């Protein structure tokens, strides 16, 4: 397995404006290559707020996500999202629950890699 950091920004549905969702993922993320497979590895902040998250490519095919680590004390979670070299944009669909502000909403956003996912090595 080899990796490189990658810059990205989550943007609002139907807009190029930065999404609130961008604030809850750590920057930069990471691209990982292992055994002919690529992953975008990213850390969700305040993971307990994220009741559901699903990721899709530009062809609206759901991308497999796995938990790398779930850190309850820090309230973070590292996940891998299956990707391929050349991916530029992911659609995400999330259900966010913040009980202390009576907040319970579902959203779609698009995550924009700064550059296409590169071919590593
Ligand atoms: C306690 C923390 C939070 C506050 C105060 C908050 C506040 C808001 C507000 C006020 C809006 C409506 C649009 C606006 O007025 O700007 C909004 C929408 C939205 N929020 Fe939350 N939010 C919180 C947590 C989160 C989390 C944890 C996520 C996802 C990880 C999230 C994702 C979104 C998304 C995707 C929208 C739709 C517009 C956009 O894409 O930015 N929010 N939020």
């Amino acid at each position: 397995a080899t990796s490189q950091p990658i810059n990205f920004q989550v943007q609002k549905d139907g807009s190029s404006e930065k999404s609130h969702m961008d604030d809850y993922m750590q920057h930069p993320g990471k691209v990982i290559k292992q055994n002919n497979k690529y992953y975008f590895q990213t850390v969700l902040n305040n993971a307990s707020f994220w009741k559901e998250y699903k990721f899709y490519n530009a062809n609206n095919q759901e991308l497999a996500t796995t938990v790398v680590n779930d850190n309850k004390k820090a309230d973070t979670r590292t996940i891998n999202v299956a990707v391929e070299p050349g991916y530029k944009s992911l659609t995400t669909k999330v259900h966010i629950v913040v009980p202390q502000i009576n907040y319970n909403h579902r959203y779609t956003t698009h995550l924009e890699f700064e550059k296409a996912i590169p071919t590593l090595a």
